């Protein structure tokens, strides 16, 4: 099946998903000088007070914190958004040594991780039917940088020697995700797609400015995840990221400056 190693990495995937070689791909390079303010974009709202995490799982991909996204909790509206869009999920993209790991870059530029807030149009009623809408999902992107710890990682971060390998899952209850948003909610935005397959153009990416700082300590336990199921052989979970896209016929919009 699909991966991000040699042989069945991003540059394989538009065999089984021909959408990969689309218009409106994901991730892109933010160009950050011939990204296009728009004075008529509004600041974000994220309303993430009454956000009920559940469970954490090792997919063999990432390992991701699902929601309760049964009622409105933790949603996102404003910024470039037309209604209003439930968090269902977030998950990271990380590399092998803190100089890769992102799937978006700045002016070319990678950073060691990339959190990915995952939310769906309340108008398609499930996740799954927006994902099969052009308008479906709005995915929040932060960067990470490696420095400073940032305090309210720490929970997930300590969980994960208990979701080693694939297929592993817990409880995960009362994390707030607020504790992963930096100062600043100044965003690029444009149309794009899932980064994983399927490659759904589906995607109205908003990507902070200001990225988070975490510490080495904490991507290093990131690092020590699996791709592997338990008794297969062991191979890090490392390097999940995929590449910068061509732009095509897009314009990135900034909220700033
Ligand atoms: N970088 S990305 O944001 O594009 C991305 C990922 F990188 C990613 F790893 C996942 S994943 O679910 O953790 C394993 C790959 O599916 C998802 N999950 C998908 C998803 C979850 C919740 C809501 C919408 C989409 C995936 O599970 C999916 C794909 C297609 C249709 C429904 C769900 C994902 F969206
Ligand atoms: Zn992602």
């Amino acid at each position: 099946h699909w991966g991000y190693g040699k042989h069945n990495g991003p540059e394989h995937w538009h065999k089984d998903f021909p959408i990969a070689k689309g218009e409106r791909q994901s991730p892109v390079d933010i160009d950050t000088h011939t990204a296009k303010y728009d004075p008529s974009l509004k600041p974000l709202s994220v309303s993430y007070d009454q956000a009920t995490s559940l469970r954490i799982l090792n997919n063999g991909h990432s390992f991701k914190v699902e929601f309760d996204d049964s009622q409105d909790k933790a949603v996102l509206k404003g910024g470039p958004l037309d209604g209003t869009y439930r968090l269902t999920q977030f998950h990271f993209h990380w590399g092998s040594l803190d100089g890769q790991g992102s799937e978006h870059t700045v002016d070319k530029k990678k950073y060691a991780a990339e959190l990915h807030l995952v939310h769906w149009n309340t108008k398609y009623g499930d996740a799954g039917k927006a994902s099969q809408q052009p308008d479906g999902l709005a995915v929040l992107g932060i960067f990470l940088k490696v420095g400073s710890a940032k305090p309210g990682l720490q929970k997930v971060v300590d969980v994960l020697d208990s979701i080693k390998t694939k297929g592993k899952s817990a409880d995960f209850t009362n994390f707030d995700p607020r504790g992963l948003l930096p100062e600043s909610l100044d965003y690029w935005t444009y149309p794009g797609s899932l980064t994983t397959p399927p490659l759904n153009e589906c995607v109205t990416w908003i990507v902070l400015k200001e990225p988070i700082s975490v510490s080495s300590e904490q991507v290093l336990k990131f690092r020590k995840l699996n791709f592997n199921g338990e008794g297969e052989p062991e191979e890090l979970m490392v390097d999940n990221w995929r590449p910068a896209q061509p732009l095509k016929n897009r314009q990135i919009k900034a909220s700033f400056k």
